[PDB]
C-alpha cells in the first residue's frame, strides 16, 4: 500500500510473480550458507560412517533421498525421491543413510511452519553394481 507512506518512502519489496508472498526470505530452507553435506556426512559418523572407498568398491548407489530432520540431527520422515537402480544396494546403503538421516546445522528459520523436509542426493560411487 502506498497510503501509509506518506513520509516520503515506500516500502522496499519486489512483488513479484514468483516472489509474491514470502518466495522471497526463504533459501530453498538451507538456512546457513555452509557445505552441509560434509557436515552431514560427520552425523553419518555418529552413526558409523562407512567409508567411500567402502562403498564404491562394495556398495555403490546414486539416488535422491529426501527427508525430514530433527535438529540434532534425528531422522523424522524419509521418502525416497530418484533411484538410479539400487536393488541389492539399496538395503545396506540405506539402513546406513536412511537411518541416520542427520541435520548439522540447525535451519530455525527454516523449518518455521513445521520440519525440514528436503531432498538431498546420496552418492556411493556407482559402476553398475546390484546387476
Amino acid at each position: 500500500k502506498v497510503q501509509e507512506q506518506s513520509v516520503g518512502a515506500p516500502p522496499p519489496g519486489r512483488a513479484d510473480k514468483t516472489a509474491a508472498p514470502q518466495t522471497r526470505l526463504t533459501p530453498y530452507a538451507q538456512a546457513g550458507e555452509d557445505n552441509w553435506r560434509s557436515r552431514i556426512s560427520g552425523r553419518l559418523n555418529r552413526f558409523k560412517r562407512y567409508p567411500k572407498d567402502a562403498l564404491r568398491l562394495k556398495r555403490q548407489g546414486v539416488g535422491q533421498v529426501r527427508f525430514t530432520l530433527d535438529r540434532q540431527g534425528h531422522v523424522l520422515a524419509v521418502t525416497l525421491v530418484s533411484s538410479a537402480g539400487l536393488p541389492s544396494l539399496d538395503r545396506e546403503i540405506q539402513a546406513l543413510v536412511k537411518r541416520a538421516s542427520p541435520l548439522p546445522t540447525p535451519p530455525a528459520d527454516a523449518y518455521v511452519n513445521g520440519t525440514v523436509e528436503l531432498t538431498l542426493p546420496i552418492d556411493f560411487s556407482l559402476r553398475g553394481a546390484g546387476f
